[PDB]
């Protein structure tokens, strides 16, 4: 083929409920107007998005993409386009392939969509049980992907959970539970941080321990 198709340097990061754009471009930077533009996941057909002869082909698109996909083409005349996916969900996470065809010449590349959701303000439950020992449970809802839990003393010394749980909701978002047993007098405050590693964003909650 007298052209190549280049995908992005890195994964595209997309927040749940927002739109994402999956770009691919021709090399050299020649017009892509009128080419077959196909985005797909596992099977070439049915596709995430299909344009032929400058028209979207809806009947050749997966039913779960129909009506939420569209071609971004501000820059099509120089070979640069994208598929906009509206209202991103957790199931949209993964590898996509972008295929460009003019008659007998075709080429393709890979775009990675990485989906993220940031969950609720964490909460700590305190329960004093068996003689002086304190059990804390930290809870938060709605993270994607699996979020990280970090416990810290007021000084900043991290320590691990005793146990942890993650359970996806109906839309695939994780609820996280983590428990720790505090064995100390001198622990003034303890905090729990829940972090989405993909966004590099966290939330925390501090609690206060009685003598």
């Amino acid at each position: 083929a007298p052209f190549d198709v280049i995908g992005p340097p890195e994964p595209i990061l997309a927040v749940v409920g927002e739109d994402a754009e999956l770009p691919c471009r021709l090399s050299p930077n020649v017009s892509a107007k009128g080419m077959e533009l196909r985005w797909f996941r596992e099977k070439v057909s049915p596709a995430v998005f299909l344009s032929r002869e400058g028209q979207e082909q809806e009947g050749e698109e997966m039913a779960e993409y129909r009506g939420r996909v569209s071609l971004v083409e501000d820059h099509i005349a120089e070979g640069s386009v994208a598929v906009r996916i509206q209202e991103v969900k957790a199931s949209d996470d993964g590898e996509y392939r972008c295929f460009f065809r003019q008659d007998e010449n075709y080429e393709e590349a890979i775009v990675h969509l990485k989906v993220a959701a940031l969950g609720s303000d964490p909460h700590i439950s305190m329960k004093v049980q068996e003689s002086g020992e304190i059990q804390l449970e930290c809870t938060s809802v709605g993270w994607y992907p699996e979020p990280q839990v970090q416990w810290q003393t007021h000084r900043g010394e991290e320590f691990p959970s005793m146990s942890e749980s993650r359970n996806p909701d109906e839309e695939g978002l994780f609820t996280v539970r983590a428990s720790v047993i505090i064995r100390d007098s001198s622990m003034k405050n303890v905090s729990c941080a829940i972090r989405n590693l993909l966004l590099g964003q966290e939330k925390e909650v501090e609690v206060s321990i009685p003598a």
